[PDB]
């Protein structure tokens, strides 16, 4: 039979967790028994909240869906930026906090962690601007709807939820859960709308031949991927991503020509989606940074809005049509259209000028580090990239048909790829899983490297260590820019505690040249037993070109004066 | 000179006496942190994260009264609200400030990083009037005079944080200039009629109850009324005892201090003292389940008079507008001898708090052996920060030389706050003895803010104590979640110091296994005042004080008692 | 082509409505100036908003939506009121309120109708509390992702939405709607699901021979009226209705055996109850109320509790299975369980005691006029009661197949019978429609009759002047109980205010026997041009005797001491 905690964890287990993320509080104790209980997937701890939910962000990233376990108040509060971010990147995220006795309620009872006030309603309050669908549970009858609620809405609309569970109801008994199907029941596309949209997509392209297609950073969460690519084979027209979204479209097929993002494009991309007379986003986020502070915006007469739910095409709005479902259909009666296409052959614009190996005993230069990590790519590796001059690395790397990028790129905590790289590497151990993360953002989540070295996860970690924060400094400088430099390799010994209560297998290594840095990544492959940490040496100055031109824009957007009235 | 909506806040800041500001820098507050580095009257100090730069400026309020922290739109602020809930529930007027969208941005159908991804800005702001006392949006240079001062006024008044967030493309626009810095301390005085019946109730309510006893809460630093508590403790000849979490808010030199009333884990003598005591007067307290031992130490109803900040209630009586500074000094001019608790106490010949003699040095280290060479630190200059964990009750057990403080976050009780909140406290007091208990656990939360330390050449002296967990909670209910990655904590200073890197530093690490290992650590940690020192004590599990055992039973049995019948 | 203005209208038009009910303001000015331009639907004015959301919610009732159109503030905050109604009576009512120009935010503007300060965001804040889904549309481009929305939302749920609408983008353009197909799509039962539910159910059953069908409040929100009585043929067992499900059973039907409230319960029902072996709740709300103060709670034992979206049986929950298919399904596979019904026939129980024609001129008494009420029942008439002894008066009465009686007995806002019998009547003008209010509910809504005059809506209105509030002297009687007496049958020609700017054909009469009752009756029949109002004159005490039963026990429930912590 179940309780409350039980329950939860058969839940859990049913939409295909096998990891559960969590931080200890006397509020939560009994709760983490109950789900120790099933062994079906294990409890994972963290060094503090923050980081937990970062680290349930990424399993999602790597498995679908993630849980955070807290404790009340002190925990929750903090993990709620994890939320908010995993809400932003559309990644069904639970969080689960212990709350205070079902006893204490209407008590005028103070109680240790809350404000010192009598009452506990704030935290639910404050989670249900973050989140999709928040419940409290205060007796263990409420326990299953409550529950199976916000983890059907978490999964349907792939955003976090929130629940809090009384400390002394953990063990108490409720119903079982019924079959695992029920919690991914979703609607279908509605028939009438899904042929509606698709012909008068037929009708809108009919004298517009060159066609681009624009994926977008919502391209996964609408599980559409597959489709995309069948619809683009169909169409055999330009496809290009937006920033966010590299990784969403293989980027050897023949239609893909490079990365879509105003001003600092892929070549011949800018000017392609400037020619195209239809463009067709697929599922796209458009942000102050992701049109390049609003230089780089489609034109609205020509585009196709294919979002996860809706299509908006030829001036109207289809609800109820999903994006899978829109791409299936439209592969099926599309015509060729390969007037972007040819367009952007047309131009002899060329491949994206990169580097060529530089000499092993020069000093170690931004270019150097891209290149080596870009010939570490295989179609079984992800690269987490952290926001910093790490967002334009990455982008500027071909990706082997299979290959991941993780990007952060709505919510932008820096700190992020730290816990998100622990908990993707949890979630998808047999990756080569690569982290590049900048010297700045590593120090706000730095600890959670000593989770990756006890459960011994084989992280390659590229330590960006130019002194201080580049993005910020290419955006607008001032004294707040630099920072507290570290010994960042030695922090793996420290995380080890070799001839301590325990032990660890992690390695940090320091690249000063491109030669060193060869060596380094030599003995990061051959780590199988924990992370390795490589801290590459380069100048604060030393930063992609795309970084410098988008960096203007974007401050330029952020300090324009205020208009009239 | 004339004033942005930056250097409006930047003078209102050095108005009320902060001398830094921390910061994380965001692109949303860029500019706003140009304008405030205009006036040289304060410092920037730069935090690690935002959680870390909230609780730095909620140790530097307790150091200096009150303090700002400024950071990001939604990523910075969402975290650092846990620190800004935390300087609510330890009354201490902490100021947030975010940068916020362009003011272009609103009604506008504008999707922003950091954001959600849908087209509005307000939920920060919603989020934030949960854990504030005043929250205010600025998003026109007009509006920021009114809203600046308003939450100013507020924060000081109630002792509570407030929140502010200004449009990142108002921060250099033209506003009004601030007027004197007095009206933002002005606040009502007690009603006079109130405070003389307040006073007469309570001697009228004392007149045959000749044990009384003052109970000494954690809310007496916040109502300004430490000194006032010492005139009327000394007029009243009673015995005056200590909540746990006000430990230092009351001179233990007194003849009248009797020690912590803290029910079962009370110093010897004082539980059945406060028993006894025919009439308690509490002294602004906060009783909540720690504070209560599990619910199981409460004051009678029918001998408490209730002295909070800014009321009293006594002989069945409320009386607000009567604050408890002016009440104490008031009743201290009124009210007669009444020796009869401490006489009682006295009487009970139960002793001193029984202490451990100095241990063989060669000994492998235990608890008590740090505990007394920790205490065998305080001086009257001298500051200890304690974490939640068993330091709470070592830090408990120390005799305090009068002007000795010791700074606890027993309401709020968030691990990892000692760790920001030594930081920003040895920023705001560098001339004490600063010294830091915590726990290996606690420590992992918000370690890095060390290196901040390390980079402002400041001397705390660290006391990690490496019993490889979370013993506090293995006390309170066991399973395998209180179990950690231990670190070498002694070698993460020389990783802080980063010497032969970009820059440099003067922290040291140290480890300590025996009395005599950790005796020597001490002295160079008294020599180092170019950094701070951490030195990593080893002590076993088990090997806690007798007080956290028992107290912990009781919080266990209060938190999971069962559900009542409707 | 579309404004935001007609996009909206037609969203409502493809949602059924014909109606929708409006207070002007010139927030909404404009709004409601594209409204009028969709000439499928009419615009219907109110005398204020709070009468102007429950003439919705009555319309909704009838119709399965509505719209309610107010100005910023003034009009929404009080109209909350009947939103919070229609949420609490599980009806999709869609609240539209006009905005401050969207030129005013962010601006530091003070704004009529406003608090005084300058931000425009409290209202949206108040919505949320009370509705399925709330939105802002402060740009053109926005309104039509936030209409659908909350359109999808109400009509999926079954509970209210808001909108407001920056009122000068009223008439700006847009794109156009597509199918109202989409508006809808719903997911179906998951089939495992559903499955394991009915055989679990059968399981449950098994060795349990006398089954009992309790039937619940959101029978008709679950849209399973139809299928509920599939199943009880099937089954064969005895059926009962709680009270506020009063007509969503047919009461002609062979196994219904009346109402089940408690000691308040038709004569037998009580007893079979209790008997029964299992009960089967179908879209229950067990509250204070409808549990009789808590002394009737089924017990959890023999409950299986079937939701309109899950279902519990068998101490398992399962999710995602819809009443309807559940219903339908369990008919096919049940077999004959007569046992409680041939207990209920076994206990010679006999038929509710009513009282027989009074003495046609001897003083009027509350069961005369309950008779008469009664006698007036077709299969095509409905019976709007107010909160009130007019509950149980209505509950009293047998309904032929086909007649129907609407209670609030949720939310129970006195005067919602007024504006709801009007909103009502508008959308069913083909049924006998008749109003059971008392005065002192009267009075608080009182001006909409106005409305039914305006519109010529035929309406009966039984006036019950016991002079005050009678329900209430029966819970807890002082001097707050009494009223001040009006002439309400004078009322009605002051609505008309014929020989005036307009005219009416309401008609206001006054009952102090039954023969004057009679009489009046027939004129109320033969009045086809607009409301009669008749004034029945009876005493504070003359009540139903389960009223004084029910006021007890639920008095009782409210002032029990507080437990210790
Ligand atoms: C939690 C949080 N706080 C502040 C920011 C603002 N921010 N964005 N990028 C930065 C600096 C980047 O630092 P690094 O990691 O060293 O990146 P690079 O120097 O560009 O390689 C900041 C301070 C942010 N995006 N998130
Ligand atoms: C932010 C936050 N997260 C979790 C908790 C719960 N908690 N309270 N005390 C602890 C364990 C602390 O252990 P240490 O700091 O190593 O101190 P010791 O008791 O001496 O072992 C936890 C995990 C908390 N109080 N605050
Ligand atoms: C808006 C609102 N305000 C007050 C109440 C409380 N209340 N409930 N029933 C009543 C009295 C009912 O008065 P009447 O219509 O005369 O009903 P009867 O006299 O029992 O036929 C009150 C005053 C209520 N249910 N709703
Ligand atoms: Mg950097
Ligand atoms: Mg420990
Ligand atoms: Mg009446």
């Amino acid at each position: 039979s179940y309780t409350v905690g039980t329950y939860l964890a058969e839940r859990l287990v049913q939409i295909g967790l096998k990891h559960h993320f969590a931080v200890a509080g006397d509020y939560n104790l009994v709760l983490l028994d109950n789900l120790l209980l099933n062994k079906n997937m294990e409890q994972v701890y963290c060094c503090n909240e923050l980081n937990c939910g970062f680290s349930a962000e990424g399993y999602a990233r790597a498995k679908g869906a993630a849980a955070a376990v807290v404790t009340y108040s002190v925990g929750a509060l903090s993990a709620f930026d994890a939320i908010g971010g995993a809400y932003a990147e559309n990644l069904p995220v639970i969080l689960i906090s212990g709350a205070p006795n079902n006893n204490d309620h209407a008590a005028g009872h103070v109680l240790h962690h809350a404000l010192g006030k009598t009452d506990y309603h704030y935290q639910l309050e404050m989670a249900k601007n973050i989140t999709a669908a928040a419940e409290a549970i205060y007796t263990p009858e409420e326990a299953p709807a409550k529950i199976d609620h916000v983890i059907k809405t978490a999964l349907r609309e792939k955003k976090p939820v929130y629940l809090e569970i009384a400390c002394n109801i953990a063990s108490m008994p409720c119903a079982a859960p019924g079959p695992a199907s029920a919690l991914f029941n979703d609607e279908a596309s509605d028939e009438a709308s899904l042929n509606a949209a698709v012909e008068e997509t037929l009708k809108f392209i009919a004298n517009r031949d060159k066609v681009a297609v624009l994926v977008g950073s919502k391209l996964r969460a609408a599980g559409a991927e597959e489709a995309a690519v069948k619809f683009a084979d169909a169409l055999g027209g330009a496809v290009a991503t937006m920033a966010a979204a590299k990784s969403f479209f293989p980027e050897e097929n023949p239609h893909y020509i490079g990365t879509s993002w105003g001003e600092v494009s892929y070549p011949g991309v800018e000017k392609t989606m400037k020619e195209a007379d239809a463009v067709i986003a697929l599922a796209p986020v458009f942000n102050d940074y992701s049109t390049t502070g609003w230089t780089d915006i489609p034109d609205p007469k020509k585009l196709v809005l294919a979002e996860p739910r809706s299509v908006v095409v030829n001036g109207i709005r289809f609800p109820s049509v999903h994006l899978k479902d829109y791409l299936t259909r439209l592969a099926q009666k599309v015509s060729k259209k390969t007037g972007a296409l040819d367009f952007f052959k047309s131009l002899n614009a060329g491949e994206l000028k990169k580097a060529a190996p530089a000499d092993p005993s020069a000093p170690l230069v931004n270019a150097e580090i891209a290149r080596q990590v870009e010939a570490l790519l295989t179609p079984n590796t992800t690269v987490i990239a952290e926001t910093g001059d790490s967002w334009f690395n990455a982008q500027r790397m071909k990706l082997p048909n299979g290959a991941r990028v993780e990007y952060e790129m709505q919510w932008g905590h820096i700190g992020w790829s730290v816990p998100a790289a622990f908990g993707y590497a949890v979630g998808a151990p047999e990756r080569r899983n690569i982290l590049m993360v900048g010297d700045g953002s590593f120090q706000l989540t730095a600890q959670e490297v000593a989770q990756m070295v006890r459960l011994k996860l084989p992280v390659i970690i590229f330590l960006i260590n130019n002194y201080g924060y580049t993005i910020e400094v290419m955006i607008h400088d001032g004294p707040y820019n630099n920072i507290k430099n570290w010994d960042y390799a030695g922090l793996m010994e420290v995380f080890n505690g070799n001839g301590g209560y325990d032990s660890g297998a992690g390695k940090g290594l320091k690249a000063k040249t491109g030669g060193e840095l060869a060596e380094a990544i030599k003995v990061a492959l051959a780590n199988t037993d924990g992370p390795t940490l490589i801290e590459c040496f380069i100048g604060r100055e030393d930063c992609t070109e795309e970084l410098v031109k988008w960096g203007k824009r974007v401050a330029a957007a952020n300090s324009r004066k205020p208009v009239n009235k």
